[PDB]
């Protein structure tokens, strides 16, 4: 990495935008003398796949069922220039929908104990609290607030002054809706991001027929002799063929739990509050996380602070005025070739440098790389218009 | 929830409010050729009781032994209209003294690593110092302070400006001392904080008289072929009656451990520190813990913050002025219903909108929802009133 | 602990020093019909080797390799007072040099996985990026800064106001270049911190000789009822001394993984970002902490702030000036016995108490323990001059 003991890089300009990422939650979940001896060994092979089925609905709730008493929006689409029409909520979502439309001889499939309607209910609680109320720390909602005000708040948690948001609010509300119309699309056209889900499902539908390609006729038919032998040879390789379905849905099971815990860290992380991670939820800097339902999983809508140019600019530890050192309020001290600024950290903004944004400490003599400007106050200016 | 792209939500009046609660830490830590094969099934009984015996001294060293030097208090019951003379140091409190009073053959009873004395000891540091100094994060405490201005900052950090605590220190003060007044009688007059600690004395009480109910005077009257089989079928049932009650001390040790484990999390996260969850140590905002010495366990007293009536106020993004618009400078501006004010967010406190107050940046035809006011200085009028 | 309801305790002055600790990381790796019995358990043997192989190689990764891509400094050795140049980068720095210099028959040794030369680099990359631009929580760095304003912004997650780096920069880099040649002597000079490296060493070197210590020479010269018998007591006892070489090298390994993770915590927790912990990362409060390589083990150089004498001063709630009540802005009213002064709560900085640093809320007759005192503005002054 380059250096210099009076350089300092600041970004001058940033864009936003929302990243979608599907995170499997849930499998199918199914179920299936010597011949009691049999009997034991199937009961040991049921036995792991009950394991599983208890995994997979631990795994929704987990992840799905973190707020307590549902909520419902009112019909609000503009919340300050942002576009929230097609994430909100057949009620589903139109988004949502898209998701949906896109992804016997002693074998049974099993419900979700949380079916699609409780899991609507759920996505529509944490969505609506989100986006009108916000989520505290704890237990709850915070208190009601419009929306471009709970934006700031997360813009000045990544160190960007409350004035950003606002002086930029056409464009970052253009660059938004854009992004989301752009993911209409996207999901729709292109089969990328439906890749995760679609592999899940086609993985165990083949598991299933091959299970099933993998008694009463054969005792009606042939004399003991032959039949226990044709009997014996049937069952142990139909246990065998399902020892590999059971083996094959436990380790599948295992990736799903993995995805699962990673979906519910983050909506316990970011969607219920904010990241501090950067590169998390999300490329850059976290601001918000919309949460969407989807076929055996979660999909994620991330909202994400991006910088962009950055300038070399030369700076000061403190500024000279009469002989007393002065230092900067809350910023720093930057030059741009010509004049010297006031900035904050993590975005230029050429403040003009005044006795209001400064406080004194020190001297001239004692500041190392001091320099001499000039730091003005606004009311010598004010005595000699008013009267002189 | 309701919603409003204006409306915003703010408190405007609080309580403070003492909250008991009890959790138990530890448990009775107990212990007790043919005949030397039985004797080999003992020793794995009395094992699984000294392993339990070793995790209950475990649980009380983690529990209360978090001071390494002891510390006592000076005579002082008056920490600023708050009364502690009821909860500080026979010379224990007489809180803790309420809680005190109302709740062979091979078999022996062990004493703790940690006695009463000891655990009075270890009480008394961890309560002198947090009302005194304050504990910091890493080790020891921290710096001396009076006591109001160790609460302000605790105000500050559930987002309340440190004026509120000044201000209103009469009505908090009294608030204080009522509760403890009332936990005073509530816990001497009707069992039921006082549940938890009874039960589990209660259950071993019995377990140990279980036992109890259910050789040499065999020896000395039978002859071998009937003195053999008495003995055998004694020592059979003696030994299922010991199985048993291993199981039942193991089960309930488990439970104990699990509320040990909580117990100590609370005295690292919100005695010695401060909780950032709601609701947790105490409902509520946790502002303060104070720990009490306990039979068998330890209690906590939760002083925290409760926000009570809202307010729906009509809010804007920043206000317009000679056509620059005007930002907050750490607060939101909020209208009455006649007048435009600047409030903080978690209590509303109708603050005089001014220059000073407030930072100008970019402008009213840019600003989206921006309302026109008047923000003005405080020095026009001195110009004014000076020298015209 | 002493207490009083007016007395406040504050840090009047403070030193800088740099605390060496030194943490193994890892261990030398290495490996070795009834003949065909014995290799399985040869072979059990050698699992239990690699798997103490692949933790060792674990150990290094988790602990160095915290940096994906490598990154070399430019030729700079005054970062602003500061003197680097017996850290930086045989091209080894001079320190990382004394620590180096001063630091068959079946049985073979493995190579790392990751070599000096790549220790080296990722080294080289962790403190290349920590001196001149600082890592950011996520991944990879942040942005350009000279130095002093990454010290500055360490300070003030202390509570130390950016001022004080300046003002005593001198100072600071004194004590701070003093220390390193101290340590530059120090462990050339006595074997103090070069201890639990090369107690590691030792222990394995012995652990080599002794199994070294403790089959065709026997069946050319010995007939098979003589040959079998000596075979298999020396077989015997090679495969107790290779039992006994393997358990010492797991016991020690897992003292090794211990202190890997020890390591490991400080380099995320400390070195890539700052402690919150006193006492963690060197004695009283961490600002920096610089790696640097070493055989077997990874050695950091802890930069901490030390608060020195202390005073007991008088404190008040607030101020009253003109019956109305003025609180204080960022800091705490304290009076040195004849004087009120407004100063920061970790150190001693007596500024005088205006209206520009305070605040005006409430009244004289509500707020408890208030004192009588002036408050001025610095405008009344320019009237009077400017005009009278
Ligand atoms: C790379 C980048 O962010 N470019 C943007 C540009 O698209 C936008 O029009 C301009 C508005 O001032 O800000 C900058
Ligand atoms: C619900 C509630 O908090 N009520 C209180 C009231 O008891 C108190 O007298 C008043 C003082 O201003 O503040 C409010
Ligand atoms: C214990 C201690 O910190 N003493 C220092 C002293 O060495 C230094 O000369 C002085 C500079 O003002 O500050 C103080
Ligand atoms: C949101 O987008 C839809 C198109 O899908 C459009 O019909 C609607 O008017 C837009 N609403 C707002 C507030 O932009
Ligand atoms: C800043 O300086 C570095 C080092 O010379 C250079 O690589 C980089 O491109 C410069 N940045 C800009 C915007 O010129
Ligand atoms: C610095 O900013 C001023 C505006 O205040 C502008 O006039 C000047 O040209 C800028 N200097 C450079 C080198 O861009
Ligand atoms: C920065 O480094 C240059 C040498 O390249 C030196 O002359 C100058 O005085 C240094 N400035 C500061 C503030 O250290
Ligand atoms: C600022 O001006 C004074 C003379 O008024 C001079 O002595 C001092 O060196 C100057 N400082 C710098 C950084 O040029
Ligand atoms: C505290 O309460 C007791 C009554 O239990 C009373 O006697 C004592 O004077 C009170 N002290 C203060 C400071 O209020
Ligand atoms: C605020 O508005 C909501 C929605 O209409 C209403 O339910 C609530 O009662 C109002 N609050 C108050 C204090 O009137
Ligand atoms: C708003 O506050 C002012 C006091 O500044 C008060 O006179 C006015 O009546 C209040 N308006 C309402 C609707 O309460
Ligand atoms: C708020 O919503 C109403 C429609 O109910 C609209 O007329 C008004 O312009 C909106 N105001 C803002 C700031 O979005
Ligand atoms: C403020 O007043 C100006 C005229 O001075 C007018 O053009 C502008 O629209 C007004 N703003 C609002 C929010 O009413
Ligand atoms: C750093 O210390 C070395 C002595 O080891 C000295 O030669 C060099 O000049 C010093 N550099 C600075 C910037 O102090
Ligand atoms: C502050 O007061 C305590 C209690 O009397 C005393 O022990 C301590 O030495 C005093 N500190 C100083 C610097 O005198
Ligand atoms: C308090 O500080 C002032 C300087 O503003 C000094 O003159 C005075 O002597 C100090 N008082 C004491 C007791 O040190
Ligand atoms: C401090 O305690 C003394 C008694 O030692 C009392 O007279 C004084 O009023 C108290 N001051 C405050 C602010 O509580
Ligand atoms: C401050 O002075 C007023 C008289 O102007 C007096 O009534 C009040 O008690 C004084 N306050 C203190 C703390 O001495």
């Amino acid at each position: 990495v380059a250096c210099s003991n009076n350089s300092i890089a600041i970004p001058t300009n940033f864009t936003i935008s929302v990243t979608t990422e599907i995170l499997p939650v849930s499998m199918t979940k199914t179920s299936v003398n010597l011949l009691l001896q049999y009997g034991s060994f199937c009961t040991q092979l049921n036995r792991a796949l009950t394991g599983i089925a208890v995994e997979q609905d631990k795994n929704t709730q987990e992840v799905f069922a973190q707020v307590k008493q549902i909520y419902k929006t009112p019909p609000i689409k503009d919340f300050g220039g942002f576009n929230f029409s097609q994430i909100l909520p057949s009620k589903r979502s139109f988004i949502e929908d898209l998701l949906f439309n896109k992804v016997f001889n002693g074998l049974t499939v099993l419900p979700p104990l949380l079916t699609d309607e409780m899991i609507a209910q759920y996505t529509s609680a944490l969505l609506a609290g989100t986006i009108c109320s916000g989520w505290t720390f704890g237990a709850g909602p915070a208190l009601q607030i419009p929306f471009p005000m709970q934006m700031a708040y997360r813009f000045n948690g990544i160190g960007v002054t409350q004035n950003v948001l606002y002086e930029n609010q056409k464009l970052i509300a253009n660059q938004f809706n854009s992004a989301i119309g752009k993911i209409q699309d996207s999901l729709s056209s292109t089969p990328s991001a439906l890749g995760k889900l679609q592999d899940v499902v086609n993985q165990n539908a083949q598991a299933l027929n091959t299970l099933v390609k993998q008694l009463n006729d054969i005792l009606s038919r042939l004399d003991k002799p032959e039949a226990e032998v044709q009997i014996d040879r049937l069952i142990t390789c139909r246990l065998q063929s399902l020892q590999t379905y059971v083996t094959q849905q436990l380790i599948r099971a295992a990736e799903i739990r993995a995805s699962a815990n990673l979906a519910a860290t983050k909506m316990s992380e970011c969607v219920l509050g904010q990241s501090k991670r950067v590169d998390f939820c999300g490329k850059g800097y976290h601001l918000m996380s919309f949460p969407q339902s989807a076929p055996h999983g979660v999909v994620f809508l991330h909202v994400t602070y991006v910088p962009a140019q950055e300038k070399n600019f030369t700076t000061a530890p403190a500024i000279c005025h009469d002989g007393k050192a002065h230092f900067p309020r809350e910023g720093v001290f930057v030059s741009n070739g010509t004049h010297w600024f006031v900035t904050q950290r993590n975005f230029y903004e050429p403040q003009i440098i005044t006795t209001d944004n400064t406080f004194v400490s020190g001297n001239c003599d004692v500041v190392i790389g001091i320099v001499n400007n000039t730091v003005y106050d606004p009311l010598q200016p004010e005595l000699d218009s008013f009267k002189e």
